[PDB]
Order: C-alpha cells, then sequence, then structure tokens
C-alpha cells in the first residue's frame, strides 16, 4: 500500500547524505520524508555488531562490550563490538575480524542475525547481529592484543552477563557515559526473561 | 583525553541536519566526522522514546507488543517497538504512554525508565529513553484498543509471546518483505540467551 515515488538528493558527504524521499501515504496522498544514508553501502547491510559471549571455566560469562569517544555524540559511547562490511566481506567474517581488531578476542561464530534496521524513521542504516562466543580458557584469548585501525581508540569493558543491566545502570550514573541502545536492550531482556 | 573542537552546519533540513565535526584524538591530533543529527531536539534528555510494553493477561502467556509501519528511510516496512519523539516539556514517562496509546490502543502502566541511549552513535548523536511498560490486558480499557494515529500517521500492531519472540520475528522475515529492528532483535536474543 505505501511505497516510494522518487529521492532528491539534498547534500553529500564523504560519508553521509541527506535525501528528501517523496512516499505514498496509505491514503493515497503523496507525501515527504528526510532521509539519511551512508555513502559506504555495497553488502547485506552496512555494518555488523558483535554479541560477544567470553566464557571461562569458574568465571560469570561476560558480555564484552567497547567504550570510545563518539564524535556525534561529543562523548564516550559503551556499545557492542562493531564495525562496517568490507566488499565483498561476508557479515560473519566482519565481526569475527571487528571482534578481533576492537578487543583482541578470537571468537567463534553461533548465530547471525538479518539485516536490522538501526534508526528507521531517520536513516537506512542496517546491521546484522552476530552472536560469537569467546573461550576465555584457550591460550589466544589470554592476552587478547586490540588491533585497531588507524584514528581508532577503542577500551574494552567485560561485564557478567546475569548482571548487565545493572552494571551498566552504574556505569552511566558513575562514569556519565552513554550507553548504546541495543545493549540496553540486550541487557533488560536479560532482566525481563521469564 | 578527547573532545568536541568545533560543529559546522553542512546542511539543515526541517527534521534532519549534517554537521562536520571536529575533534580531538586521543594522541593529540585534530580530526573531523560527518555528524547527522535532529532539529527538534530542545530540553528533552534524548530526542525520543521507544516503549517495550510487556501485554499481561490471565491464562496467557506474556506479549511483547510491537508496531508494523512504512519507513520512508527504509523504503519498506519495519517491525519496531512503539516509540516516537519527546514533545517539548514532556517528560519521558508521559511520551511513552502516549505514543503506546497513540500507535497501539493500550493503556499501560510505567515500570522502568531507562537512562538516555544513543541510537547510532558512530553516526547521529540520536538518543532516546527505552521505557518499560506493563499493559494489564485483563482492564476493560484494553479489551479492544484502537490506534489513535495522527496525522501521517499508519501503524498495524503485532502482539508476540516473549517466550518464542525470536522464532515468531524469523517467522514474521521469513513469510514477507519487512525488517526488523535491531533494538527488537537484541531483545529477542537477550530473552533466547537467558
Ligand atoms: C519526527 C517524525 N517526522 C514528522 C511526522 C518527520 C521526520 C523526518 C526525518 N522527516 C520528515 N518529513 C516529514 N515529517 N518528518
Ligand atoms: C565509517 C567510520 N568513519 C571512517 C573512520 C567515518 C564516519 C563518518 C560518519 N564520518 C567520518 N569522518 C571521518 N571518518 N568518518
Ligand atoms: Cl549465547
Ligand atoms: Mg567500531
Ligand atoms: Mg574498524
Ligand atoms: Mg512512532
Ligand atoms: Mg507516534
Amino acid at each position: 500500500k505505501q511505497y516510494i515515488i522518487s529521492e532528491e538528493l539534498i547534500s553529500e558527504g564523504k560519508w553521509v547524505k541527506l535525501e528528501k524521499t517523496t512516499y505514498m501515504d496509505p491514503t493515497g496522498k503523496t507525501r515527504t520524508w528526510e532521509s539519511v544514508k551512508r555513502t559506504t553501502r555495497k553488502q547485506t547491510a552496512d555494518g555488523v555488531a558483535v554479541i560477544p559471549v567470553l566464557q571461562r571455566t569458574l568465571h560469570y560469562e561476560c558480555i564484552v562490550l567497547v567504550k570510545q569517544f563518539r564524535p556525534p555524540m561529543g562523548g564516550y559511547c559503551i556499545e557492542f563490538p562493531a564495525g562496517l562490511i568490507d566488499d565483498g566481506e561476508t557479515p560473519e567474517a566482519a565481526a569475527l575480524r571487528e571482534l578481533e581488531e576492537e578487543t583482541g578476542y578470537k571468537g567463534d561464530i553461533a548465530e547471525c542475525s538479518p539485516a536490522v534496521c538501526m534508526d528507521p524513521g531517520l536513516s537506512n542504516c542496517t546491521i546484522h547481529i552476530v552472536t560469537v562466543t569467546i573461550n576465555g580458557d584457550d591460550a589466544e584469548n589470554a592476552r587478547p592484543k586490540p588491533k585497531p585501525g588507524d584514528g581508532e581508540f577503542v577500551e574494552v569493558i567485560s561485564l557478567p552477563k546475569n548482571d548487565l543491566l545493572q552494571r551498566l545502570d552504574a556505569l552511566v550514573a558513575e562514569e556519565h557515559l552513554t550507553v548504546d541502545a541495543r545493549v540496553y536492550s540486550y541487557a533488560l531482556a536479560l532482566k525481563h526473561a521469564n
């Protein structure tokens, strides 16, 4: 019933553009929307985010997260490890690569979502969410080496899965960080389960 | 270590703008970023709210109430938590209850309210509060709930059992051309993972 009629370029950066979208509303009236898109998509999706489940025996399972300065936010954010998918890279491969560059951990794929949207009232940005387990008892994950690309500066924060929401709420109040909505949603469901 | 040096407007729409952000990297070098921001954010603690609406009924499994709408930035239909922008002077809780009623017809009760969390922090400054609300589906006010859509609002309600949420979303994606929201998918993954 609703569909895109045309798209007008408003402004095009190196990394992001703004478009004016005309679409048919379901009454048969034509309407406009301001839409953001990345300039980098090729790919199943723009990016991957990794849910990295760090498993060490005799320890709580942790979720591995990352803290970095985010210029659009003007501050530091706590997020799942994540990055854009390289041209001709598979989402699974982007996930293991990003996880290793951002955390130093070497992981195994558990499951991979379909392309899911990031903020669909504003942008067309999508990701695959890739669940990965990390055998923290293996030697390759003993002293994990974060291999930042150029211009990336990432701290690693591992939090216990079974107290995640309370741990996140603490970091916000105590450290004035911004938690990522996907991270927060995950944490909420861990509490809301049963 | 890192901080914003300057924000230059590149292009300003009615609803969205694009900025060139200059910031200080942690080596002491000056760098730039392309930042998306809304034009609608004033004194709110965030741009918007998303509502996690837990529908509770005697002798029924708990359901998560979701909405399906056409999203011009995506060029198609998306399945999302009920959500909207916070009106000027409105509290996040009130915004949540209001958007839930407008989009679904249901009258909820506040459970919890998150701090402001970021939507896509490598791209935009956009933030929401995630508001968990319970809906007493035995109350007569919630027996036969009618969405009150605004001008240009056309929303379908999809209530899915919490205990099978991820499979039920997968089955929707398999049988139709739609995209699931990444916060919804994140929430459904954690429900499985717990
Ligand atoms: C805040 C949601 N609204 C208002 C209905 C928006 C958002 C954007 C990004 N573009 C738009 N073009 C027309 N309305 N509109
Ligand atoms: C894809 C992540 N990067 C590349 C490091 C980006 C993204 C945006 C939005 N602006 C940017 N300005 C400079 N680098 N940059
Ligand atoms: Cl898992
Ligand atoms: Mg990254
Ligand atoms: Mg990278
Ligand atoms: Mg809405
Ligand atoms: Mg609304």
